[PDB]
């Protein structure tokens, strides 16, 4: 078997066969040296030392309030601390990208191949002698097993930092612009070729899609108007394909970008509140430029839309789910004197840890009714019946699920959650410990550490037996929450290095991108750096209802 | 007609209509302010104060011999100066990258489309009163007059660089893996999808092409054997697709990577040089890693020859383009410190500037014949009789013609040149001096400042009236060159920025892939850093004959 199963080399060194039974790691820029690139440089020693950790760090973040107050207010020391937490979380990504589920070393392919997800870790190789490396038993326990006794949902268990189904649906329809698995091809393959936030969710992942979506006037997306509302085309309007059952009725199979979006009204609700936002932007630039044509009110008003989202996501969204005191702040700006590169390619494990499905409740409330499932699932007609301003209000109102502390996986999904484990061991991922130690995180030294309880980490142990075993996927749903948290450790710093680098490497970013001109001048630019979540349902769903990603 | 259509806004300032009568000049991070961006700031001031020309820089980098070669024996004083070298030259590259032939405005479109070539400046608005904006006659000057009476040959006049045919055909071959135009969309498209050195012209720009190629048996590409050497397989064997005219017969129909290098022998002759590399390159590695499969020694050789691609391109091709005393250095940590973008798109204006068709001899002098054109053209049966050795020493030996300096491109390809300003023009690419200014050079005040001279300088001046509508590309061809060089300042200047940056910009020169493991260890990094033309040849050549770019 491959001499470098049993992952020997630390600290980020890189393993490497020299015959049939031998490796050599490959320490270069680690700050460590030795066979397995574990003794560290004087420097290093020293860096090591003064290192806080993460639970440091955000407990520090989620306490003094007062102090962050004044942070807050004074905006020289909101950029400084801002610019500390772009940064620091930077380094931990393969910028260009390396590894893909092919490919365990780095080539051609897996650098120039759009089509894949690309990889933190390499895959385990093919012939390890166990599925994890070296460690472990011969087989994994059953994964219907891992499920059934730790993830699924018992009792809701609701999430204690007040998350809301505005929120759950807007994380839902955020991601899905990049999470877009080719099924057709595997698991470890994408159809998402932009790699980040291009909102093709909205104007179609091809050029061909973007022109049947579009009305060639203003700048403007085709819709229809249902008892005086806009609501996306349909399906026969526009030979937009959709997914939907056969017997959804036409005027219902609406089109847009994103072909999966039918599958909730959640999502829907989105896309309409996304595609009205579009065409007010065009009514906009069409007043300051009266002398554009629509092929530039098209483009002006998708970059002005990219830059709103990415100011939604870090200002509101991001912000919510950190549970910081500190105003997390979108500004360009900040690494204009950094050293970063303005590109992406979507991670595997990134999609991987974002199967948050244990926020879903158990029934869907709008208005006075409460829907299942089954009574939930394709039907537009919900959102036609109750209107997207009582959508936002029910939404704003309804507690989602907690995604760490263990079972709270609703059974109605709990093929998905099979899915995600399974998937996860088709592409060879490594343990849980593996990525624990790729992100600078201390690996866990027993399952009742990992839980924070005593009876979820015996049923893990008989399943797992060593905790250097343990599964990434299932591990991120039980792993013991932050105080009052959403999430766990592991979580928040997987999570966020992807994160920054998806939102702040999109070209529009950068500084010759980053420009009153891009947008269409300074009213351009404001719409940008003043978009909220509230501003946005203000602005495109009528009666201007209150809105936020927390019940409160 | 557009607001912009006079190029109002200076020193990198963006114009933007604001009405159908009115503009307005984003100055963003220029230096610069005012209605135009031409007042400087305090800060400007001071480093226009300071700033050499670079036709002094040029100076000094080709003078003071003695100097430079103490320089060039202390690798930090070596180190520092290549650094100033490329980060002077990064700036200059919008990246990521931002208009195309059909946005001259910043869309999505235009960044994520692959499919195009980008542009350093955004296309002349359709509806402009004169074909370069405002000023000028309403027509440019047929394309026929200002090929005929400043571009074409009389006598051949050979490069005071000492340019060879291996250099010409250097040039041919390398550029050819990222021009690619898409002539079935148009001259501002691409096929070279991967935009820079991924040396698809060896291996295929897809998958299907490479699996075609590859022999899947110790990371090799597939060959023949004729007269005991090794040339690249056939169409036949292959099943890839090439252009030939149909009389060619099967068995000279070879098979590589980029379709067209098939019509020319010097274009063979490369492509079968780099394939012998490639299978070299294999049986060092296996023998470093007998554990390895077949698809881990064709990955791990592909991007030790992209490593030595760069390193020839930079040390023996730029190096002796530059006609430097500094000896230019490929090193990826010096960049490390610094800020940079490890990604590239190929640019039209990069194109444009690269069609040094003056190169081109009158005949191609292999052994004791003289081949004409036409009868050079699709006859790899010259490259059959002669053999790479002989190739490499007569081409080794035979002068090539200067780009600059007017009125040297071979009347055989006059077809070729006429659509270069054409197509230039279909682009609607904007002028000389608008092109100048974009790369911080002084724009040219008359025609005979541009040439030198006063003959070819009379004959533009008739022909375009105002300095300020000169095209770029037939510019390029009649500059005033350098003291005894091939190229003028415009060449220089445009080309270096556009080159380091697909040079460095390769994802091979980024930190987490500048590592010996990357190339499977120390023996396969080693090979990328200490290639040159001359191993390329005496590895993979019979006889291990001598060569260079010059001579
Ligand atoms: C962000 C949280 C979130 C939520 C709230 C959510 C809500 C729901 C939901 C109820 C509204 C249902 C019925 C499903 C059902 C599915 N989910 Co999600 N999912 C979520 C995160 C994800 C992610 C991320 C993926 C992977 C997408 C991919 O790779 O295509 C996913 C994958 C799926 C898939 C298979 C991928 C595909 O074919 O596109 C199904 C089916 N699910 N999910
Ligand atoms: C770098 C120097 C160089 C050399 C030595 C060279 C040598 C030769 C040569 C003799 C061997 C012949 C017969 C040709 C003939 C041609 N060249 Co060049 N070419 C060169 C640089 C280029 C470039 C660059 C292009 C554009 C390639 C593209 O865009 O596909 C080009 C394009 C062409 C075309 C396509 C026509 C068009 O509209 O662009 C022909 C035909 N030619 N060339
Ligand atoms: C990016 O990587 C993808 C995965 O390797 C790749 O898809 C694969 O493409 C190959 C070659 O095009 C297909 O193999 C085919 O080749 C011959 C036909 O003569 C047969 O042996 C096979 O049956 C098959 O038809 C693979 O099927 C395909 N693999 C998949 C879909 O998972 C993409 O082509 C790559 N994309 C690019 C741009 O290179
Ligand atoms: C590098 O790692 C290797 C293999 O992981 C180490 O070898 C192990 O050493 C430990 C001692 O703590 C033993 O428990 C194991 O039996 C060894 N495993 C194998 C398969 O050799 C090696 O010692 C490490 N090298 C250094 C210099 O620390
Ligand atoms: C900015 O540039 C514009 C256009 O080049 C200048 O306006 C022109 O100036 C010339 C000479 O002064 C006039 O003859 C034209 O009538 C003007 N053309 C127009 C307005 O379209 C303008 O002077 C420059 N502005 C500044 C502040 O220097
Ligand atoms: C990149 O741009 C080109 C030019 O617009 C696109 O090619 C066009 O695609 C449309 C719609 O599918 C076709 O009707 C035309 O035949 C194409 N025009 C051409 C060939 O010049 C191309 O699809 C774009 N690439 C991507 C990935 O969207
Ligand atoms: C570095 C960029 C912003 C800094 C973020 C700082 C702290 C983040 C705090 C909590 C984030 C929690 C989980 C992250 C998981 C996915 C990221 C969601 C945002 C996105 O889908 O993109
Ligand atoms: C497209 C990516 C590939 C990069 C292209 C590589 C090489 C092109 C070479 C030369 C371009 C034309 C003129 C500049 C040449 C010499 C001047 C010295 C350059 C320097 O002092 O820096
Ligand atoms: C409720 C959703 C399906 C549950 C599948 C039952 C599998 C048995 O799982 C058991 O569940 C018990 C109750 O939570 C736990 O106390 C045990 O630790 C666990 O083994
Ligand atoms: C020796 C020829 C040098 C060219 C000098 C400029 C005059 C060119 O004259 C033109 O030359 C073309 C190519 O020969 C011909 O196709 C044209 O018919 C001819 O008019
Ligand atoms: C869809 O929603 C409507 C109300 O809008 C409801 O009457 C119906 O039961 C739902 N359809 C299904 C199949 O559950
Ligand atoms: C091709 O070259 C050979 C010399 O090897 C010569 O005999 C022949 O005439 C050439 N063919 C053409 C069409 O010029």
């Amino acid at each position: 078997h491959h001499p470098c199963c049993s992952n020997p080399c630390q600290n980020r060194g890189e393993c490497m066969s020299t015959g049939f039974d031998q490796y050599k790691c490959d320490c270069t820029r680690t700050g460590f040296y030795g066979e397995n690139c574990t003794t560290p440089e004087f420097l290093t020693r020293i860096k090591l030392l003064l290192k806080p950790t993460p639970n440091t760090v955000h407990y520090i973040l989620t306490h003094f309030k007062g102090v962050w107050n004044i942070v807050n207010n004074i905006p020289f020391l909101r950029s400084l601390i801002m610019k500390y937490v772009l940064t620091s979380r930077s380094y931990l990504i393969d910028s260009p990208p390396t590894y893909n589920v092919h490919y365990g070393y780095k080539s051609w392919e897996a650098f120039s191949n759009l089509s894949y997800y690309t990889r933190a870790l390499p895959p385990v190789a093919d012939d390890c002698p166990t599925p994890m490396g070296v460690k472990g038993n011969k087989e994994l326990p059953d994964s219907k097993e891992v499920l059934e006794k730790v993830l699924l949902r018992r009792e809701f268990i609701p999430d204690p930092q007040g998350s809301n189904m505005m929120f759950a649906f807007f994380a839902q329809h955020f991601t899905h612009q990049f999470f877009k698995t080719d099924h057709k091809r595997g698991p470890g393959f994408t159809r998402g070729l932009g790699h980040g936030v291009d909102l093709n969710h909205i104007y179609g992942e091809t050029l061909d899609r973007q022109h049947k979506l579009r009305l060639f006037k203003d700048g403007k997306l085709k819709y229809q108007v249902i008892g005086g509302e806009v609501y996306p085309p349909t399906v026969k309007d526009t030979q937009v394909e959709m997914i939907y059952p056969p017997h959804i009725p036409e005027n219902l199979q609406f089109a847009v970008g994103q072909e999966v979006f039918g599958l909730v009204p959640g999502l829907m609700m989105y896309a309409t509140i996304w595609l009205r936002e579009h065409n007010r932007v065009c009514d906009i630039l069409k007043q300051e430029h009266p002398e554009w044509g629509d092929e530039q009110l098209f483009q002006t008003s998708r970059l002005i839309l990219i830059g709103e989202t990415i100011k939604i996501v870090i200002e509101d969204y991001v912000q919510h789910l950190s549970g910081y005191h500190f105003k997390l702040k979108f500004d360009p700006e900040l690494l204009f004197n950094q050293q970063f590169q303005y590109q992406n390619r979507i991670a595997s494990e990134f999609n991987t840890l974002y199967h948050w499905h244990p926020l879903l409740p158990d029934t869907f409330n709008i208005e006075d009714q409460e829907y299942s499932f089954k009574q939930f699932l394709y039907n537009n007609s919900i959102l036609l019946e109750h209107g997207l301003t009582q959508f936002v209000e029910s939404f704003t109102r309804q507690i989602a699920g907690r995604v760490a502390g263990g079972r709270n996986v609703p059974i109605a999904v709990q093929a998905v959650a099979k899915a995600s484990i399974d998937q996860s061991r088709e592409m060879k991922y490594q343990s849980l410990n593996e990525y624990r130690k790729r992100f600078s995180l201390k690996p866990y030294t027993s399952f009742e550490e990992l839980t924070g309880e005593k009876e979820m980490a015996a049923e893990l142990k008989a399943l797992y037996s060593d905790i250097d075993v343990m599964e990434l996927y299932p591990a991120l749903l039980v792993e013991k929450p932050r105080p009052d948290a959403i999430f766990g450790e592991t979580m928040v710093e997987l999570g966020a290095p992807f994160s920054l680098k998806g939102l702040m490497g999109n070209p529009i970013c950068s500084p010759q991108y980053w420009k009153p001109s891009t947008f269409g001048g300074e009213v351009g630019f404001k719409i940008i750096n003043t978009a909220s979540i509230q501003s946005l349902i203000c602005n495109n769903v009528k009666g201007c209802p209150f809105t936020s990603f927390n019940v409160q």
